[PDB]
């Protein structure tokens, strides 16, 4: 069977039974714990309601600790209001609400600078209630139940900004609170656009996707828009993503209806960066350097790093390659100052040529001794299934 209401076998039809008896006690302080509602949870964890009461019970929890009752009725900071992207616009053509995530124009570090971590993620969570709300409007006028929705995830501009490790972070804090909040809400995901970077910037994120959600994701082609109609009416999608809906001004994107991002002016800063830590430190001489090796075996790895100095500035750089000097070795990021002891910096580079990639500390050219450096660096690999799908498609 398939575990729905509707389509339920024997067995699963007696663990329903039991898991609203086991879970009586949690019912009240829920808006509507219909069978639907019950049978997320069980689905979740494959009808084992040993599991499935902890999952339910967790988000309960939850519910309390956020005060999601009353989500909706707050309003988050103007910053976020204005400039985090996406939004609610149209229906699919089973009456699911359609979710637009637009990644590229989205100012991360913008973002973290501006607000909180916390009205962020409660911002997010404020979303999947909205969305819940709307599936709720589309039972009552459709007739039916309508439980889950359908994104459309629009990566055109992903790059390399994209890999900034708080910003990572933090998404994957939402991914996680939406995968033991939400359970069998995502109904199917189209990634549109995706560049050369995406299966980079999804193993990254994939960690904290549950396999259910893993499964609902579809990378589209070139003929994306045409993939998008055959799921949904082309009055419900905006111009832009290949329908005919437009802003009562005429306006393709539908702006009234999605946020399009953008950079957050400086004036709404509350801080310069964010609090941060690094895996490694080194004291370095007067006139010296310090030398750091990674190897890169695999074609399409990026490098991503932090750095900060204390006190002064440092040099840093990265080459191709045995202590060798810099002149030995090959140039792949020209070595230059940086002052880092004001703002930290952090960086990317793509590994084009595998072999082994060596960042250079350089105080060669100093005076001030024993200056510290703290850094973090990391080797990301491809997701190799996306790199595959990428491949033909
Ligand atoms: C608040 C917020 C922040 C701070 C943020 O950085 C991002 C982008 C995260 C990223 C890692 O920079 C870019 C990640 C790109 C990567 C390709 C994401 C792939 C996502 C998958 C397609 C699954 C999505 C899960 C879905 C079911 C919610 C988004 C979308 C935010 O909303």
């Amino acid at each position: 069977m398939s575990g729905r209401v509707g389509d339920l076998s024997p067995r699963q039809k007696e663990a329903l039974a039991k898991f609203r008896e086991n879970v009586q006690d949690v019912l009240p302080a829920l808006p509507n714990p219909d069978d639907y509602f019950l049978l997320r949870w069980l689905r979740a964890r494959s009808f084992d309601l040993q599991k499935s009461e902890a999952m339910l019970r967790k988000h309960v929890e939850f519910r309390k600790q956020k005060d999601i009752d009353n989500i909706i009725s707050w309003q988050p900071p103007e910053v976020i209001q204005q400039y985090l992207s996406g939004g609610m616009c149209g229906y699919d053509l089973d009456g699911c609400p359609v979710w637009y995530d637009i990644i590229g124009p989205l100012d991360a570090k913008g973002l973290l600078f501006s607000a909180s971590k916390q009205d962020l993620l409660r911002t997010k969570m404020r979303e999947c209630e909205l969305l819940l709300q709307e599936c709720a409007h589309q039972t009552t006028k459709l007739g039916r139940k309508v439980e889950t929705i359908t994104i459309i995830y629009d990566c055109e501009g992903l790059g390399l900004k994209h890999l900034w490790k708080p910003a990572v972070e933090a998404y994957g804090e939402f991914l996680c609170m939406f995968e033991e909040n939400y359970p069998e809400t995502l109904k199917r995901l189209f990634v549109v656009k995706a560049p050369k970077l995406f299966p980079v910037a999804y193993n990254l994120i994939k960690p904290f996707l549950s396999e259910d959600t893993r499964k609902k994701i579809m990378v589209l082609g070139a003929n994306w828009k045409e993939v998008l109609l055959k799921h949904i009416s082309p009055d419900q999608v905006p111009v832009e993503y290949g329908g005919t809906m437009t802003d009562p001004d005429g306006n393709p994107k539908c702006k009234s209806k999605i946020n399009y991002g953008g950079d957050i002016p400086r004036k709404y800063y509350v801080r310069d960066q964010v609090k941060q830590q690094y895996e490694h430190s080194v004291q370095i001489s007067r006139g010296s350097s310090h030398q750091v090796e990674y190897e890169i075996l695999f074609p399409g790895c990026v490098l991503r790093w932090q750095f900060m100095s204390d006190g002064a500035d440092v040099g840093f750089g990265i080459f191709l390659k045995e202590r060798q000097r810099a002149g030995e070795m090959t140039e792949v990021l020209p070595n230059q100052r940086y002052n880092s002891h004001l703002v930290p910096e952090d960086g990317t580079l793509t590994c084009s040529d595998p072999g082994i990639y060596v960042l250079r500390f350089d105080n060669t050219y100093s005076f001030i001794h024993a200056k510290k450096v703290n850094f973090t660096v990391e080797v990301l690999l491809p997701d190799k299934a996306s790199e595959e799908k990428m491949k033909q498609l």
